[PDB]
């Protein structure tokens, strides 16, 4: 599945892309304001994510640091970013269908618009100015709007004992972004897409 990913936003951000256990496509690359960086995904991808790092510093061998969503220190991720991030989330190909959702349950650092290029289903955007809304207890001091279960390690929070509801935190990114999951129990805003679309994830769609 291809999946072309633009930065629209006025900043560069390193995308980045792994399914948690190993990179998708090289993993990560730079995007200057404008640019389209088109991966590859294998079909069956369950689990795969999708993001934005802000303020990256590499080296000649990528490797060093972002102030969101660094992956352990690397140019090319490996494994998934230090929250807040906001994820474009997807499993292709499960029993003939894929899904596709943004969560913000990783906090929020760049807006993003993941959409379908191919037939068949809507796309799903969280667009909203959360990190100039953000609670302060929130604020991630290095840039961006933290989840509440990354500042505060409750069980309610992190929903840890698979029973957790709605926070004054996750009502906070839901009502900046009803079309993105606020919490691990929030009702879903996964779409059903048919199997091997392809997509777009555009940072800053509005912006």
């Amino acid at each position: 599945a291809t999946f072309e990913i633009v930065n629209r936003c006025s900043y560069t951000v390193w995308a980045a892309a792994s399914k948690g256990d190993a990179a998708l496509d090289a993993g990560g690359r730079q995007l200057n304001s404008g640019e389209s960086w088109t991966i590859n995904v294998e079909p069956g991808t369950k689990g795969g994510k999708i993001w934005a790092r802000t303020d990256c510093y590499f080296d000649d061998s990528g490797s060093g640091i972002c102030k969101t969503g660094d992956c352990g220190g690397l140019l090319r991720c490996k494994r998934f970013g230090r929250p807040p991030t906001t994820l474009a989330e997807f499993s292709l190909n499960q029993y003939g269908k894929d899904y596709i959702d943004i969560s913000n349950i990783k906090g929020f650092n760049v807006p993003m618009d993941f959409s379908p290029t191919t037939r068949g289903c809507r796309g799903v955007r969280c667009a909203a100015d959360i990190v100039g809304q953000c609670p302060a207890k929130l604020k991630a001091p290095g840039g961006g709007c933290n989840d509440a279960c990354t500042v505060f390690q409750t069980s309610e929070y992190c929903c840890t004992t698979g029973k957790c509801g709605p926070t004054e935190y996750s009502r906070f990114f839901k009502r900046l972004c009803p079309d993105a999951f606020s919490y691990v129990l929030d009702k879903p805003t996964t779409v059903t897409c048919p199997g091997s679309s392809n997509y777009r994830v555009t940072f800053c769609p509005t912006a």
